[PDB]
């Protein structure tokens, strides 16, 4: 680790030079050089580059895959002014809340939104319960109402959690698929499949191909999919997700966050650059020019971009949507939802039996996984006397 | 990506891939079957993946070091070599390729360690290990050393370790060889930290009289002058040194509709007095499997020495851990001196069988991990592959799974988290 | 033999089997033979024959203690078909069925002169019997040996005809368990009635009918109740599936006389007076031999014990009672307490069963190599030929060959 | 609280601890009842984890360290002025992690016991043992017989020329530094087994074989502690104990255990002990009344040890304890006991050489405990599935208690929830 200057590590999602273009505004006005770098495999270098104290002082990544950094406790806290915590939506600071204090800075926001063909469906439904009758009307014209990815729990969980449902009780303690409100949401979904308003084999590609070829009226996707539906000429709107039993569908919210290192000796100067330069109207648009940040959580700027109705509804779904879990890497809980949807959609179990078995099949999958990690930890500790070769030694030929 | 009527062959860029191209189109001239010879971005792994989904080479060109993984997964078709064409290939050059009573493919080249000496520093090499310390006695007046080879890899050390004489790496004769190896180190005829880079760099500049290497090194040695000879490895106690012998073979896919014409290329065209030399012109094969034309090369005394060394050597181990790590740290500990030679052998043997225990409880825990994934049908894998998973016996479930996963949602991230 | 069946009653061969043959031999009953012979042949020694309950001989067959047995087609028709499947284990017969045991509906002829033949009569007829201060039916529900007959009454047989995880989530176990729990919500029966609470209810005489086999018969004799026993009620046109325990004679695999054990068991023990002599000391109950069983069937309860066993369920051959008992254990208590739905309780207990049995053999595997390492280091100084025996035993039974070597059993290193 | 309860092993002077304990009719007006349950050291941790048990417990110091990691005890509060009245090395014996744990009572170590009618002056070196046994074998006897099966008896000679169990670093016995493979460990070990291969000793002798042969006059010497003394006074031998012989000029180092006591962590009366201890038990007549019943051997206090030292047997016990060094407190000591012993057996059998049997034993030991922890974890996760499934009907207060306990002792907590499922892994 070095002192005298500040740095930044970002990928090719958002403009690598837009941040540079805002980068030298800092050093032009201050004199502290800010190098801006884009390491290949950023999410795979940081806990490596930081655990010994080296690396950046600040850094950028998402909030959904952020459960590998906070667990090793590295990102230092920030005492932002109350006047600063009032520049972004009050619910944004919870997405980067940990142990009680801060862990990074919100910049923008990402969430699933209801996408509908405006010519096929001029007024999209606001209610899940009215789509089966709507679909029957549309299948007589050769179309389907709603087609989105049923394979990944990321898309299907909002409806399963629509009735009094949410990921955690606030921290594991157990898998969160037990509540009887998920029975109601999962029942409705497996019905849309068994009554043939939906197919259980619909993946992301099939749902995307059906919408831009104009074969379906609605689909579930995020701002990342907006690029490919504009190549097609389908006239589409973007609105809030449909409600169920009166409660709104709440998707997962991914938020890019500007964390800063605890081994970082330029703590404050990193605050001055992010708070007073990056995180206001002038800084983001330098970033937003090279590549769009999507909806940004900064009230000042979001509203002027909220003139785009797609970006405004993307955020509206995010404010209601609940925060992407701090226990992730996509396992445990993720495994219980997916196996519950698959077995119930094919009719092997009623939904009551499916998610009850799928959840204890999840917790007992991770007692096997962590058991296997230990014997291999003991394996690895033995040959220390002398990363994928462990696959051909254990997936070898002989028994 | 499969096809009927073409032959596609894949080989490392180690080997002349142009040579096979040279032999390839001559095939399509006398026949009409257009052949394509590529050396894809690292074929050692890409093959098992694309084998399982059915595509890939019709003929795969490789050694019999790692064909364990290929035959038993069952996607390298069985062979039918006529008896009239048998009787030529060395009695032993198949034993290496013969797996599970049935033949996997046909061997081409044979590669083995050979004692490499220059003729400038000493005219005629010593034929046994025990006299090396005495000859080394007066090669330092000039300032030079007699022998430097790689001591880190068991591939080089094991020929001397087991030169004298489950069972285990700890035996009465393994002491003898190991004891002689480390006593050379304590007298500064050799150093425990000498690796492949140091040993080859010293001989190629000519301050070492003898080395132990294979024909893969001869390219760099030819390029760096040094008038050198190649002979049989030094004897220990009276028993010959037995190096690990790789035979480089030609596997053919089991998903290939053209398996008849795949042989037609290897049998009557590839392995001949002519087409063999065609690939070897651009790539030194060392010794070769055919006999009608192995002895042309045997005029070259360098290639003859490796053949005599290969006929005495063992077949490489085909399982890439345990015993290999036992011999490694047994040599490492005793060479640095911090543990007695017999203390190192005892400590190596218990770490080895404890390595295999810790290894195969992981394989049992692993087999349990995927038995749970197939049952929950998290994958939606075809009902055929799920019952076919449950039909296969316990040890091969791991392979039936991943071939029932390369098919297509992916469960490759579930498995790569397990490690 | 053991001390619960006839030692001398079967030792009376010297007076018959042996005289014709000139082959002197005779039994003796070591006490607590439960887990005591698993190793006298683990040598090649041991007796030629052993009798004991069919509970679990499969653990003593794949480990190589029981050879294949020779019943002729004419001799197999001398015993009931269902008892051959008791000792039939992976396609081979490893023993000779002698006597069998099963549940039966215990009626009494004063409250209800004609007992119910189906299960749906008892909710509707329990009414009559409810009011007057009693109850029509009640039995142990806290251990699945009693609850499984009705739960599995509609559906597949599971064990009669590979053994690992047939599964309890079948739609029939729903109908069985749903009907049973519907009996509790209508208060035809209460959720907390195990063995003694159920027997004391019938031995203090405030319930009409019960479920239990022959081992309890004497307790109803002493308490003044006039009862018989009959066949269990059918559930949805299909008979109930009570667990059929069998007493069978297996003959060792290292035995010297493979065919002399068969010639004696088949033509001398398994004949009318052969099994009789031991039935004189013993109420052998229902016997597998159709010839004599018909004469014991004068007792209408042995005929009912038999009839319930013919269509009954064969006892778990392997160590399945580790997962299955537990699978059908936790499924009932979680469902009867209203904590889970019948469907949620079945699939959970199903998957809870096979994933804890996986942990257990895994714990067996790491312990086996833990104990195996202890004998390679000679830390215990095992008299050597107590240690070749350990190294040459089957990788599974190796952990009990190690107990042979020297009661007291420490190992408390794990606890 | 209100009363004082004592646990002490049944082999000690437990009732001699009542005469001293019944003398509490002074200002304390509090009574004590001494109690001697067997398996006591096993039972205290499991019941004191729930907050019950005696106030003070007399036990060897080696297991007090395994207790205090779980916080089964409480902070000690000795004054530094009275700390000196004991022997300063005994304070390091019970000092654990940087703390105190107990108050020293007795010092216990091995010593050379000889037959004077057979052997008038003992040898002071191990090197002259083989020549002395050569003379006694001519007369039908042997020089030395002691238990070779347990490394506690063989450790003094294996450690003379610079052998140690775990190296004391700062306040801590270095666990990556094992001293059973040091130059003098080998020097002591071969000489131990050359005694066995030259037929001077025999690898089959255990404690029972040695004790009977020594008290029947069949051997001239034996190695034992103060516990075996009374059996030798019943014997017909005129015996005495003395220094242990030196090896290569250095004296042997026997393991020094101290019998001492603690004050329960959740105990309701912690200050009430401290007097019984600090002021009473530990006074000249305090230990005299328990040495009255069953002798304590060497005591940490001076003014009564000095009275005891006039009998040369306890003076030899204390002196052999001075050159000996304290037994570590740490769970890895069992891996030490396993490593040293399997090395002795295979070296005494000629099965392996001494350098070879030592190395094969050491990594056998830690590879064995690797399987132990792996066996404890699959067990721990296995019983978690048993209580979470409610198969054995508990919940009430016994279920969340178990689940809130830290994972490491989710076992002991579970089988003290037995208000049955035993060795099901042997089926």
């Amino acid at each position: 680790i070095e002192e005298g200057k500040l740095v930044i590590w970002i990928n090719g999602d958002k403009g690598y030079n837009g941040l540079a273009e805002v980068g030298k505004k800092f050093e032009k006005d201050t004199g502290i050089k800010v190098t801006v770098e884009h390491p290949d495999k950023l999410e795979e270098k940081f806990p490596q580059v930081a655990a010994t104290g080296d690396g950046p002082d600040i850094i950028f990544w998402a909030h959904d895959r952020f459960g590998g950094y906070a667990q090793s406790g590295l990102l230092a806290e920030i005492t932002p002014a109350a006047a600063f915590q009032d520049k972004l939506y009050p619910f944004t600071w919870d997405a980067v809340r940990y142990n009680g204090k801060l862990i990074a800075y919100p910049i923008a926001v990402e969430a699933l939104s209801l996408i509908y063909n405006k010519d096929l469906l001029p007024n999209p439904p606001k209610t899940w319960e009215e789509i089966p009758a709507l679909d029957k009307e549309l299948k007589a014209k050769g179309k389907s109402a709603l087609m989105f990815n049923l394979q990944e729990p990321y898309f299907t969980w909002p409806l399963i959690a629509a009735d009094g449902g949410y990921a955690f009780k606030y921290d594991i303690k157990d898998v969160g698929v037990d509540n009887a409100g998920a029975k109601a949401g999962l029942t409705f979904l497996v019905d849309l499949i068994k009554n043939k308003h939906m197919n259980a084999d619909t993946d992301y590609s099939i749902a995307e191909a059906a919408f831009n070829k104009g074969e379906t009226a609605m689909t579930i996707n995020g701002p990342w999919a907006w690029s490919n539906i504009d190549t097609s000429a389908v006239n589409y709107g973007v609105t809030v997700l449909p409600t169920f039993k009166g409660q709104p569908s709440k998707p997962f919210v991914g938020v890019l966050s500007a964390g800063i290192n605890a081994a970082s000796p330029n703590k404050e100067l990193a605050k001055e650059f992010l708070e007073n330069y990056l995180l206001t109207d002038e800084g983001l648009e330098a970033v937003n020019k090279d590549k769009p940040l999507g909806a940004v959580a900064l009230k000042s700027y979001e509203e002027e971009l909220a003139k785009d109705p797609r970006i405004a509804a993307t955020m509206e779904n995010a404010q209601k949507g609940e925060i992407m879990p701090n226990i992730p890497q996509m396992s445990a809980f993720w495994y219980a939802v997916r196996t519950a949807v698959i077995n119930a959609a094919s009719g092997r179990q009623t939904v009551d039996a499916a998610l009850a078995a799928a959840q204890t099949n999840a917790v007992d999958l991770k007692v096997l996984e962590q058991l296997g990690k230990e014997v291999l930890t003991e394996y690895l500790e033995k040959l220390v006397q002398s990363g994928e070769m462990l696959l051909q030694t254990f997936f070898s030929v002989d028994p």
